[PDB]
């Protein structure tokens, strides 16, 4: 029975971010938007770029997107934009020009310089004078690890992200069996940064479908050495999974406590035992690094 695993990897730092995280409004070599006037009566040409935060929307009842705006492919201005779930109408903007501080965002402008010249948000896309002010961001399809994720595309290749990189880590269960879990892998749009799930094979947990087992933004340096893995292995010091025992059922939690959401279950039908299992991310010998080579798997030890 499987305790602990030790991933000896490399994900390549250059590796660019799919579409399906960072979505560029508009058909390929052409701008996004064209003859943009702003307050200074200046015409631009911009590219409108959506990237997935890799957290879970809704967000406090919005669905949460990160925005750059680029001319030339230099970001002039950069945000989060919060549309209403329900409604679909922009609530809140970050979006300001690159650098500025403190962020003054707006419902229907941002600044483009520091000088303080504008364009509006409606000539951008970003909201909508004839529809859905989210239009465009939803017409991207963007990765979203709760709704559109790599464990739904594993489930149906249709639906959610395919991964950039995976990691296969084979288990022997409390029968012997092996259960496959797998380290699942997006580019994000941040440096250094990218958008991780952690599950097993679709239906072998008898808590959700398609298998997910956690999800989490792991960061690494700017020398490709791991430096946080966020909360996908929650706050467990060794980082470390556990899935429960065939057959479990949390108790009733007593109401100070609020009902943790039901956590990764072996499904009824396998029969096997509560599995903990520590996934080591950062030996000496080994470990998951970020270096400008071949994304590769070097090896997976297991005990």
């Amino acid at each position: 029975k499987t305790t602990r695993v030790g991933v000896n990897a490399n994900l390549r730092s250059e590796q660019p971010v799919a579409a399906a995280v960072s979505y560029k409004v508009g058909t390929a070599g052409s701008p996004s938007k064209t003859n943009v006037v702003d307050s200074a009566t200046n015409s631009h040409n911009y590219d409108v770029v959506y990237s997935s935060t890799g957290i879970a929307n809704p967000v406090s009842g919005n669905n949460e997107y990160l925005v750059d705006i680029k001319e030339n492919g230099v970001i002039v201005a950069t945000g989060k934009v919060a549309y209403d779930a329900a409604t679909n109408e922009l609530v809140s903007s970050t979006i300001d020009y690159k650098g500025a501080s403190p962020v003054t965002g707006s419902m229907t402008t941002t600044r483009i310089n520091a000088a303080g010249t504008t364009v509006n948000l409606a000539d951008l896309g970003i909201v909508n004078a004839s529809g859905a002010d989210d239009a465009e961001v939803v017409a991207g399809k963007l990765y979203d690890p709760s709704t559109w994720s790599m464990s739904d595309y594993a489930k149906d290749n249709s639906k959610g992200v395919k991964p950039d990189f995976e990691v296969q880590i084979p288990l022997s269960d409390s029968k012997g069996g092996q259960r496959t879990v797998t380290l699942s892998m997006l580019k994000g749009p941040g440096p250094n940064q990218w958008y991780a799930e952690l599950r097993a094979k679709p239906g072998d947990l008898a808590n959700n479908g398609n298998g997910q087992i956690s999800t989490g933004i792991i960061e690494f340096t700017t020398d490709g050495k791991l430096k946080n893995t966020g909360s996908l292995f929650g706050t467990t010091s060794p980082t470390a999974i556990t899935i429960k025992s065939s057959g479990y059922i949390a108790p009733t939690v007593t109401p100070p406590a609020v009902q943790p959401p039901t956590p990764p279950t072996w499904a009824d039908a396998l029969g096997i035992d509560e599995q903990e299992v520590q996934i080591d991310l950062a030996s000496a010998a080994g470990g998951l690094t970020q270096y400008n080579s071949q994304s590769v798997v070097q090896s997976v030890n297991t005990n």
